[PDB]
């Protein structure tokens, strides 16, 4: 499922991401835009034989089982395909354990490179929230 900016903003707020670990909604929308283009089905092979899955491009090295990621961890205790659903519950709940682990949203390269230190409130501007 491909979300619009404000449609995902509202879905993410609905799932309790707004100021989760002090990260305002704009931060999550910005990350989602530059990670997946708001597409729950987005997959991208990483450098090391891992793959990134879903709206927040969660990585198989650490966070889920895709049955091809070397000597792998499943820290969110899901198959990576669960993250591609039109229902974003799995991606949101896993993202909460990622951002909580101590590095915050720096886990997302797109966030660190494109959202961090920018006017992230632009991302929810004109959105019914
Ligand atoms: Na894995």
């Amino acid at each position: 499922k491909v979300f619009g900016r404000c449609e995902l903003a509202a879905a993410m707020k609905r799932h309790g991401l707004d100021n989760y670990r002090g990260y305002s909604l704009g931060n999550w929308v910005c990350a989602a835009k530059f990670e997946s283009n708001f597409n729950t089905q987005a997959t991208n092979r990483n450098t090391d034989g891992s793959t990134d899955y879903g709206i927040l491009q969660i990585n198989s090295r650490w966070w889920c089982n895709d049955g091809r990621t070397p000597g792998s961890r499943n820290l969110c205790n899901i198959p990576c395909s669960a993250l591609l659903s039109s229902d974003i519950t799995a991606s949101v709940n896993c993202a909460k354990k990622i951002v909580s682990d101590g590095n915050g949203m720096n886990a997302w390269v797109a966030w660190r490179n494109r959202c961090k230190g920018t006017d992230v409130q632009a991302w929810i501007r004109g959105c019914r929230l």
